């Protein structure tokens, strides 16, 4: 699909949080990148987004595909990033660090996980999720706007929780 198709479904996907998208702008992820992972990155990532990758997704290949195709500084810290792309090994230093940043974090389900009630007319989810993505999802610890934005990626599969989202467990 065209970059245009991958901003429209990113758009509903952030306009109806939890519903799940397929976003598929090339024809392989720019592995362990997933795909969606790879178009979201194409799709919002310039000279302007340090990008922070962290250890398990940061290999010389992933550096080289990114730095080609979207040309955004790769940031050695979550600190500086404007995009975080992590798989769920994510620590709660880490996560804090990006306090927001939109954090791109790499699932291996968007199911099977601890049922979710999103508002903000309601939707249901169960994405398996770290305890520390969780506590800040259903605690929110930051006042708008400091907080992440999420968008949680399986495959060429994705799903939006924005910062304004509430989240409970139950
Ligand atoms: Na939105
Ligand atoms: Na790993
Ligand atoms: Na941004
Ligand atoms: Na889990």
């Amino acid at each position: 699909q065209d970059a245009q198709h991958s901003f429209r479904r990113l758009l509903k996907a952030m306009s109806e949080p939890g519903v799940i998208v397929a976003l598929h702008q090339l024809k392989r992820g720019w592995q362990p990148l997933n795909i969606a992972t790879t178009s979201v990155l194409l799709t919002l990532a310039d000279n302007d987004t340090p990008v922070w990758l962290s250890t398990p997704l940061n290999n010389d290949i992933v550096n080289q595909s990114l730095r080609f195709h979207t040309n955004a500084p790769l940031v050695s810290q979550p600190e500086q990033a404007t995009f975080a792309v992590t798989d769920e090994a994510i620590s709660s230093e880490q996560l804090n660090a990006l306090s927001g940043a939109t954090l791109i974090l790499q699932v291996a389900s968007l199911s099977g996980g601890r049922m979710l009630r999103l508002t903000g007319e309601e939707r249901m989810i169960a994405p398996q999720l770290p305890e520390c993505i969780l506590h800040e999802l259903t605690e929110r610890p930051h006042p708008f706007p400091l907080g992440i934005d999420l968008i949680l990626t399986c495959g060429e599969r994705l799903l939006a929780i924005p910062r304004t989202t509430h989240v409970e467990v139950c």
